[PDB]
């Protein structure tokens, strides 16, 4: 049981993690065929047939309720109306080039969508006109849609119908860029029987829908829903890099605030955390509160994909043909408040995911809030001459600004229309298209806060290494100049000085009388001085007479010793290995690193930090980090730490 | 099977949007309401905020307890902090009057959610102080707190902790508006043993915390939920007077789309067409037409955001956490309002796309082009020319909606990093909280305006009803008297076709069409009546002049004495909102508020009609006439037939 | 007596807006641009942007010259920091395609600025790096920039900076849109001596300001101040059309507020009035008669604007400024692009403010209900069953006016703390730049629409005018033949009030109004015809059905037969547009460029009527006909008379 309504079946879909639902968007979307009988349409397979070898297949038990009602307009009823609704609803605008057409990408999924909704067998349409529409999906043979025009589908809609009807301003794209005509179209396509002549009905079932504005949000939501789980591993790396105290992500903290967004991001995090080499080793709140301030994002995300999913498989023509009470029933179901409120709900927490990772970013590259790491990430030797990811760093700030300013919704906006016919109206294509503009500019931030975090990974492998020869350096000095002498007593405090000062502090001039390292070693030995009694009023046992020498020896030696070490660094015989290779983040880094061959940034070379984003973006954009980024998870069970 | 909670999550939405609503409000009226950190729910706070008596549940006392004498033990293995940071967090401005201090609902709503938050017993605060605040509220004291100063709530929740520890500048508000020093407050509360001096983590339990957003969000949302089903049911009067045809509400147009709102809100608008005397009796434009496709996704959005809500204001939200379990602090972020940031900015255009909606129906409702026959303003009185109606109503509802437009843009992507850049991330839960707050009241004035417009439709059409009636009985007489034949048939046709607001205030002007298509209708006659035509005994075009000042003489008072028998109670026909399950919701405004039919031939504006319903909606006085329009509603739509 | 330069400022708003804009086209069409670091306008970057040359001008060598000097003796008082200034500037995403790359007339643009505001001779760089960069501009050889990365323009710049110095990742783009390394851009350019070693100072010098942004802003503007007169004139062609009372541009009004951009609207659109055939042959809804006061004000906003950022594109906005006559450097924050945020904020509301009335405009002239006699939806064919017209361009106008109100919102209030918070306040000239432009974008799509809509309308009239001199025609003579007297005026009289397009699709319909009012008026008349009504030979009554038939029998042939003399081009009477000052517009849409009238009766669809328009608009070609629609005006209002 008794569920009338229908809130019951809603409510069974937001079971089960997020994750798990992400892991079945992707294996969906790697399908070979996409199977429509329009009831099942996914925006994963939304999204197969917008990028790419997929092929769309009709369903043979969904043709009898197409033909039924296609034979009853038929029978209720010269077709030069039809003719007339398709002429004057081609009311866009092109101009030239393609500043003012919809995206290849999105006519596809328009088409699909727009296929699906019509299988149901309520609209009065023939069963070849969907048959034609799915070869033009097939063949790669796209008519052109312009991009405005629509407060949500009728005028973008006409030109799918103008093509099927050969009318003559009618265009389409071939696989490779050229301008087809409609009769070469249906030739390249495989439609023989010549252009259709529309029925009764036929019209108004192709231009009345949301197909175009729901195609585009199943779109947008594919890649929605990636970049939240992105996020949230993100997040994970940040906090290794960092050194932050992972008790942030402790489960009892989460399970006490009850919200499931919050409690799986925390389980995400504290996963990666608890299978990490740098933890074996308060903070802000870009850091301590990522979980709290990801949940709802992800909340929002997830109840908008349900909202979208419904939409393409939805009847949403108008008027219903209804067979069994042989009559046609008058409604609203063009009008798309689906669509509009999911794409303003989402396209704010877009916003605030960038705007997370805007703050993470900032805390990373800063020398005063990222544990000793340096300042901008800089990489060379010399940090007078490289100045890491400055750059990058307005460039994020540039990408989270105009993202907040995408975040202000579309669908107050409404204009009372078509003499005040459509006094409301839904805008989802435009919502659509706003939140499709944010993913991208999402991906932007992603893209350059994630080279940045392997940048972080590579300074933490180097600031290892450099301070255990720093040690043995000291260890060496300390043993020659201080040997028995009483001053061989305090080599275990110079040592703890090394373990306790960072490295990136000093050890671009490392013996300088200026920086940390030799003022504290100094400073360690004249206390040494200070408590060594009667002894030091000896000149033999007397650790103040010391100090130049041992200061001289150091500088004779300190230097080449750390040269030698980060030149075996980079040619790839580290004394320590890098502890990425033992981290459940590792697929992340390797996938970076190794196969897209982004480089180390440094000012010792000439390579540009956007030079290596572009390799980062353009895999992204191929969906080439979906994989890595499951693999890190992989040995997830899907709950929490126990805290009992 | 559910290690994450979303199926837990999941199953709070699985009934009726309407029987959440009358659940809440059965709850708003309990007498009593019992805090133990796990059931409070929107309709609790809601009532704290407006003789309701607040008890601690006792089975909490134990862990509270634990995790105080926790912290006390873990000192010895403080004092002048915890009055430091009272000190520094009281850094908010009231100046003079009222315009910067939050509200006396709204504190209170902040006091009981921050006992709440707190009886977990993981915050390490002693039980006494909880029931400190507990007798602030049995007694109404108030302490005053700053409206602006907090991103989400340190600033405005050190302004509770300074009364409970004595500050010289605290102040707090008795029941009949007294400002009161923490002496007298403590006293008028019976709140013994003299101010509290705050052991460790107790000004933290007290400062860290989303009690003033989350408190007042609770508020917003009892609200929301109301008007949402509000707006379903004035949905379906506007189409009863509209003369809408039901069709739009048929379950399989909005089975196939499969959105549980959008299902919802069509059957609930099915239901009340389903026993209207004026479809029983007997396409359109979209606000009508598509009315349940376009409510339905802004229910959904409401509901989704309560969960949060109600979540939020049961979860444990200071820091560090006190697990004597575990015996250790545990240090996080679960001061950070997201929650009540993204609910109330989701909310706010939700009801942003409500109010468009009421918008745009009121529009066609006073527009004689689109309302099917309804007098141009719903002017009310005998003379058009000294009655606009709601003309100056309809100007109004649209600066409403204007600037509920403007309202509808988000809080929480203006996030400042503050705090010496610590704070990085900040909800802003508050600041958006009073934003739909301020949403709220504009929609209320919206459906105020809106249901005090479709009351004098309602009456509209009662008198179109009755004048119809009395205009084809003087007719058909005087058509009987002069024409001795076939005439008559199609003479009363005429009757039945035109529409009467079109001409009944001078019925036989000869400008006017009722005259017009009479005279057409006997010159058409006349013309298909062949050589008796040409014989003056049975010309019927010599007949013409005769009607015409027979019906001069008789139908202005005719209809005029019909007018004022039904002005006076005594209609020949009764009005059929008397017979429509809507019938409440009129009776309410029409008979129990004496909200009045407005006319031009008296001197009442509107405004002063306004006043009764709008007063009446702010002390929750529709809530029962609106559940009572929908109780013998069995929850499911109409089999399709 | 002007310390603080007001003064100047002021002077640079004392003309009209019209010679403005004369002057902006002028200069935009001169065959060289020659820079000298002072009188840069919107018009010259405009040209640029989209056979044109840049020169350099001579008198600016020398303190050029001096800087650089300066900067290199103070160095023996550098070369691998500017190396590394632009390797980690060049941190923006380009991707594949061109979604992330800043457009060719853009980037073009920017090279201009970034001449410009080096050659005041304080910014410490070689006069042989500007020549080469004039170069590239001269060529057509255009770097490949980003087109995100900036808070406003070191990322985008140094993209420039990039070229010049031959970095390994720099791309250029040539004239036919060939992809070069910088080794091949500069062969084409003729740029000889190899890629330029930067000097100290050099770096910054290229990367540090404002040009991106404020380059963009003045391809903006100029399209801004053009599309502001053609709102003006339109809403005079629309009053034209819709018949709308001129009062409404009466200098008095317009005086008595003092606004000057709502006195200069109203003296444009009250010139166009006065030297109109439709006016001369011959109260109003607010997007007519307000229209004067709705756009005086988005007017001035673009104005003050302009000014704004012509100050913008001759200023020194690199850091530090080298100073040779006192011998130092001066560290300032020149860079802050503020004028290009807050000018581009504000413009972007104006031009949606714009967007709106034209909407509402449209709205008007495609109802029936309000554009006073014109076909629903500008329907065009004999059928309107098979011919909606406009209705689809109409829908497709809501789209556009909605968007625009979306991007009407500021960027400039989300501003971030940036580059480890030494840059916290930072203008977003360039995000806002960008947003306007694409608000300028969507106003030329409804400006086309609008425009061709407009041309359909004035058709429109053509064929009514003509029509109904052929109906007053056949029903005169009709009358004379089958009346024998005095009724012929009123039947006259009937002809010339009624709607023709409510009755010329079918004029002898029984159901439509001319028949019906025609017989109304013989019935009027027979009853006022007394005794000699009583008698057959004398009978009106039974003249009435001979009458009909004779209409029946000639109307049909007659109005169809005028009709598609109209259509070969013999109208009865000529196209009244041809004696209107508006004539120019719709001789361009409609003869120059082939526009046709929209007709069911066709194949041809509204948007391929659009697309002429809107690529003529896109190139330019409406300057010349918009500005000769008003050469016959002196500048003022016409007297008050």
């Amino acid at each position: 049981t008794e569920d009338p309504l229908y809130w019951g079946i809603a409510a069974e879909a937001m079971t089960g993690s997020h994750l798990d639902e992400v892991k079945k968007m992707v294996a969906e979307y790697r399908k070979p065929v996409v199977k429509l009988g329009g009831e099942t349409l996914t925006i994963s397979q939304v999204a197969a047939i917008s990028a790419r070898g997929v092929t769309v297949e009709l369903s043979e038990a969904a043709r009898a309720g197409v033909k039924a009602s296609s034979d009853w307009v038929m029978d209720s009823m010269g077709g030069a109306l039809q003719k007339e609704l398709i002429r004057f609803l081609n009311a866009g605008i092109f101009g030239n080039g393609s500043d003012n057409t919809l995206p290849h990408s999105a006519t596809r999924a328009a088409m699909l969508v727009r296929i699906n909704t019509l299988l149901q067998g309520y609209s009065g349409i023939r069963f070849e006109i969907l048959e034609a529409i799915t070869k033009f999906l097939n063949q790669n043979i796209t008519p052109c849609l312009p991009l405005r025009g629509t407060i949500t589908d009728l005028v973008p809609l006409s030109y799918i119908a103008g093509l099927l009807t050969g009318r003559p301003n009618s265009k389409a794209v071939g696989p490779t860029g050229v301008i087809l005509s409609p009769e070469e179209a249906f030739k390249l396509a495989g439609v023989e029987g010549g252009f259709f002549e529309l029925q009764p009905k036929e019209g108004l079932a192709l231009v009345n829908g949301t197909a175009v504005g729901s195609g585009m949000a199943s779109m947008v939501l594919f890649e929605a829903n990636i970049l939240a789980v992105l996020a949230e591993v993100m997040s994970a790396i940040f906090a290794e890099v960092m050194q932050g105290k992972p008790e942030f992500t402790d489960h009892l903290t989460h399970k006490l605030k009850h919200h499931p967004g919050q409690i799986e991001a925390a389980a995400i995090m504290e996963h990666i955390l608890d299978g990490s080499a740098y933890v074996k080793a308060q903070d802000r709140y870009a850091l301590r509160t990522s979980p709290q301030w990801l949940g709802p994002q992800i909340e929002v995300i997830r109840s908008s994909t349900k909202m979208i999913e419904r939409e393409i498989n939805s009847v949403n023509d108008n008027p219903l043909i209804d067979v069994s009470r042989n009559k046609a029933i008058h409604g609203g179901n063009f009008q798309g408040t689906p669509i509009g409120v999911s794409m303003d709900n989402t396209r704010l927490a877009i916003a605030a995911i960038g705007k997370l990772m805007f703050a993470q970013f900032s805390e990373l590259v800063n020398d005063f809030y990222n544990n000793g790491l340096p300042s901008n990430l800089s990489g060379g030797r010399n940090p007078s001459l490289d100045y890491g990811f400055k750059g990058a760093e307005i460039a994020m700030a540039s990408y989270c600004s105009e993202l907040q300013f995408l975040a202000n919704p579309v669908t107050n906006h409404v204009q009372s229309a078509e003499q005040h016919n459509q006094d409301v109206n839904s805008l989802g294509l435009i919502s659509s298209r706003k939140t499709s503009e944010a993913v991208e500019i999402l991906k932007l931030m992603s893209t350059t806060f994630l080279v940045g975090l392997c940048q972080a990974i590579d300074l933490r492998h180097l600031e290892e290494n450099l301070k255990s020869t720093v040690k043995n350096t000291v260890s060496s000095v300390a043993k020659r100049v201080l040997t028995l002498h009483p001053s061989r007593f305090c080599e275990k405090d110079l040592l703890r000085v090394v373990d306790r000062e960072y490295i990136f502090a000093y050890i671009d001039d490392p013996c300088s009388a200026t920086y940390p390292l030799m003022q504290k070693l100094r400073q360690t030995l004249v206390e040494h001085a200070l408590k060594n009694g009667d002894n030091e009023r000896n000149l033999s046992t007397s650790i103040f007479q010391k100090i130049a020498t041992f200061e001289d020896e150091l500088k004779a030696l300190l230097p080449k010793e750390v040269e030698s070490a980060r030149a075996a660094l980079e040619s790839g015989n580290p004394a320590i290995p890098n502890r990425i290779e033992e981290c459940r983040s590792y697929p992340l880094y390797k996938f970076v690193r190794k196969e897209l061959g982004t480089e180390y940034l440094t000012g010792e070379k000439v390579t540009s930090p956007g030079e290596e984003f572009e390799k980062v973006f353009i895999a992204m954009s191929k969906g080439e980090i979906i994989d890595p980024l499951l693999e890190s998870l992989e040995s997830w069970n899907g709950a929490p730490l126990p805290i009992s």
